[PDB]
């Protein structure tokens, strides 16, 4: 009564199901940012190249580092210089951070508002947390921030829109530009008017200091943890970021694969009953949403726990409607109790995640962005019922491996909160992408044991009555015309689940 359906132990899950990866190798395709012939279990990843060779154009990151990041002194500066200038103080008072911090942002000092930063080290840290953050984490965080050009020594390319491109980079490098993030130092990532970079999310934190919302507490000690662990000890490992856009979209309608199978159960989360499967990323088209601002729901808080998946902010463009992001190797720092309004961090955790052959923990997430429904009857219309149905396809389906090497999706309420999906709806949506890129789902209902009983029910009844994927799509394209097109009223006489079960047992 807690789980139904197939039981989780028949489901398909990484290390043990996947195919021998090939050797590690940069192409056009996969850049990777570390010496492959040197990579050694334990051993920290030698960056390659290594000096430092800068690209400063519309293909690249723009690093903090570059000689081309200048200033305005009425001559040009070099901003890296100021950087280092400004952050190598000491810091006894938080005033000193945010006055170092704007020296190179002179243009935001009265936009950016720092009372979050502020109440943190005054009224919520005791004196020897503030101490030990002062004396201890900000001067170590400065120290791998001020690295980057001997540790990130290759240009990142920016993962644009409609790019089928991998990224693969040492958790290291990933904290070096994390820390860069922090004081905030990425050009060009700040302007609300911007040109260039509108089209991506934020990168540097400055919004995770403003105001004083009762979270901002517990998103810095979430990250603090993180960038702790991460200077007091170098990690080892390598994280890969993949961008994947698909051309050909299946003829849903015509489509004759099977259910595949399902476990369903109202306890347990993606992040910690998903070992080893393909974890979903409830996401913002902007790649982990307002993990560095306000928000604090299911991305958010999977970004704060592995914040190695927050970098993706700095090269990720908005995601299109056939494209997703695929984030191999991530590490969990933090655990957390709650949710939204209730977050807090609890505790340092130790990832037991063993490593795959290219030192990437067996931690495998998807980024998927649901659409935002304002009305109820909208996401019935079959162009938006296609269009959720192509982007879990996606953010599924792995070109050229085969069905048995794939893991279970690990997934639940998929757009049915912040982005106000109807469930048994996305549910099925799921199931189909599911089975037409041939993997088995694991869903989890978050607490909704109804929800659990609901589409188990479903499930078995169209498995039983052996309906295909295109059978279940036409049923809700029926759902549609006969309940939703012509209703001028804005919930429909009849639900889903019901309509489906009265039109097979009426055929
Ligand atoms: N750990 C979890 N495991 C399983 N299910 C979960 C978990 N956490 C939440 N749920 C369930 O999943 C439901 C939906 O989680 P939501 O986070 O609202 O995702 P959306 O796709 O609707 O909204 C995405 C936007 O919100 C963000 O800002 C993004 O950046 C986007 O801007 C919850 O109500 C729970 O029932």
């Amino acid at each position: 009564k807690k789980w139904l359906g197939t039981p989780i132990e028949e489901m398909r899950r990484m290390p043990r199901c996947g195919i021998r990866l090939p050797l590690l190798r940069p192409s056009a395709n996969h850049t990777v940012t570390i010496r492959v012939d040197l990579l050694r279990a334990g051993e920290v990843p030698k960056p390659f190249p290594t000096h430092y060779k800068d690209l400063w154009d519309n293909k690249h990151v723009k690093m903090p580092c570059s000689e081309q990041n200048l200033y305005p002194v009425r001559t040009a500066g070099s901003r890296w210089e100021l950087i280092q200038t400004a952050l190598l103080n000491k810091f006894t008072r938080p005033q000193n951070l945010k006055d170092a911090i704007l020296k190179y942002n002179v243009a935001y000092s009265k936009k950016w508002d720092f009372t979050a930063l502020i109440d943190f080290w005054d009224k919520v840290l005791e004196e020897a947390e503030a101490q030990h953050l002062y004396q201890s984490i900000l001067p170590d965080m400065v120290k791998i921030a001020l690295c980057l050009p001997n540790i990130c020594t290759q240009p990142i390319p920016l993962l644009a829109a409609a790019m089928n491109h991998s990224i693969t980079m040492s958790q290291e490098q990933i904290a070096s530009l994390l820390a860069n993030a922090f004081f905030c130092t990425f050009p060009r990532r700040n302007a609300k008017m911007k040109s260039e970079y509108s089209s991506y999310p934020d990168i540097n934190f400055n919004r995770l200091f403003e105001g004083r919302s009762s979270r901002k507490p517990e998103k810095l000690k979430t990250l603090f943890c993180y960038f702790r662990r991460v200077t007091a000890a170098a990690p080892t490992g390598l994280v890969t970021f993949t961008r994947q856009s698909l051309e050909d979209f299946p003829e849903w309608e015509r489509c004759e694969k099977p259910l595949t199978r399902l476990h369903v159960t109202y306890e347990g989360t993606i992040e910690e009953n998903g070992q080893g499967m393909l974890q979903v990323d409830f996401a913002n088209r902007f790649v982990g949403g307002g993990v560095t601002s306000a928000g604090l729901v299911q991305e958010e808080i999977r970004f704060l726990i592995n914040p190695e998946l927050i970098i993706s902010r700095l090269f990720t463009e908005v995601l299109d409607h056939n494209e997703c992001l695929i984030i191999t190797g991530t590490e969990q720092y933090s655990e957390y109790t709650g949710y939204a309004e209730t977050y807090r961090w609890s505790r340092s955790h130790e990832d037991g995640s063993e490593r795959d052959d290219w030192q990437r923990r067996c931690t495998e997430i998807v980024a998927i962005d649901a659409l935002h429904f304002r009305r109820y009857l909208d996401q019935f219309v079959p162009e938006k019922m296609r269009r959720e149905l192509n982007k879990a396809y996606c953010g599924f389906l792995r070109p050229g491996v085969s069905s048995e090497n794939l893991s279970a999706v690990a997934t639940g309420n998929w757009g049915c909160g912040a982005f106000g999906g109807d469930a048994r709806l996305k549910a099925l949506i799921q199931i189909l992408a599911a089975a037409a890129a041939e993997r088995d789902v694991v869903y989890f209902t978050f607490g909704d044991s109804e929800l659990m009983r609901d589409i188990y029910s479903m499930h078995i009844f169209l498995t039983e009555r052996k309906l295909t994927v295109g059978d279940v799509y036409k049923l809700l394209l029926r759902y549609y015309n006969e309940e939703c097109r012509n209703c001028s009223t804005p919930g429909p006489d009849i639900k889903l689940y019901p309509f489906i079960y009265h039109a097979v047992e009426s055929c």
